[PDB]
């Protein structure tokens, strides 16, 4: 593998290329607003693809963008077949944004696509970036939902909300996003998946893996959108 590093954002270069970098990196950080007519729910990118200082995508085992344009195309089991960057997005706006694939050629789709680039400068086509993805965590037992709602109150609660319906920020972009109901992700996203819920929630917070394990269940057991 090679290292996850995050570019300096005052070393973005004049002309189209910069100004598109800086589009995309709005795209992701502030979707809904961005692309109404794509997104279905209340989540942006950086919900699940966290960054600091602004930067969308950048924060270790919290799937980076550092490093992930040379990794495709890749072959998909969902499609049977090789895809594209711009159709796994494509994907990620039906699925985690419960909404409408941005046609392949988009302007907002290349913007995306330019900051991805830019955050993988200098990362060796084929190359891991350390921390890429979303490692899963899985326990050889069934996640205890009764503990995962006491977990839940105790750990979650205060800034997802009694209701999994996250808090809105003075904006109305979600300061803290829905995990659950009609303004979360639906049932296609991968964050649907008991593993890969534990292994973010893991990684992302202090607690346990039985306890990421157990409040994963619990959230998991809730609506959302149908896919
Ligand atoms: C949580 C509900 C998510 C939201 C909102 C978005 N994404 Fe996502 N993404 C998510 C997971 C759990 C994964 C799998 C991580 C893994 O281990 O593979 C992804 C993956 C991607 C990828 C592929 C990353 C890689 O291959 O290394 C891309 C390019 C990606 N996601 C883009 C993306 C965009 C552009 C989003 C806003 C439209 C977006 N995702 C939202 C979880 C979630
Ligand atoms: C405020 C201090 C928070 C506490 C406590 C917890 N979460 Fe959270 N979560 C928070 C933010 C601001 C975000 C967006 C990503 C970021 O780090 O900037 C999240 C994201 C999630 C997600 C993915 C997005 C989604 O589904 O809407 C999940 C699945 C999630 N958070 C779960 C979760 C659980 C189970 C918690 C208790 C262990 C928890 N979070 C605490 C802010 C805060
Ligand atoms: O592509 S994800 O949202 O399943």
């Amino acid at each position: 593998t090679v290292a996850l590093t995050v570019p300096a954002a005052a070393l973005l270069p004049d002309g189209a290329l910069g100004e598109s970098i800086v589009r995309g990196r709005r795209y992701l950080s502030d979707t809904p607003a961005q692309l109404p007519d794509f997104v279905g729910n209340g989540l942006a990118c950086r919900h699940c693809h966290p960054g600091r200082d602004g930067e969308v995508g950048t924060e270790a085992n919290a799937a980076p963008f550092v490093g992930v344009v040379g990794r495709f195309p890749q072959y998909s089991a969902r499609h049977g077949r090789l895809i594209t960057l711009e159709q796994r997005i494509g994907d990620c706006f039906e699925r985690s944004l419960n909404g409408r694939a941005l046609a392949l050629d988009h302007p907002a789709l290349i913007d995306m696509l330019a900051y991805m680039s830019w955050l993988s400068q200098g990362v060796p086509v084929g190359a891991v970036v350390a921390g890429h993805g979303i490692p899963t965590l899985t326990l050889e037992r069934e996640p205890d939902g009764v503990h995962g709602e006491a977990l839940y109150q105790a750990r979650c609660l205060a800034c997802h909300g009694a209701d999994g319906s996250g808090t809105l920020d003075a904006d109305g972009r979600y300061l803290f996003p829905p995990l659950w109901g009609p303004r979360s992700f639906n049932t296609g996203a991968g964050m649907n998946r008991q593993a890969t819920a534990a292994g973010f929630i893991k990684h992302k917070m202090s607690l346990s893996d039985e306890e990421a394990w157990d409040v994963a269940g619990f959230v998991l057991t809730h609506p959302r959108p149908l896919f």
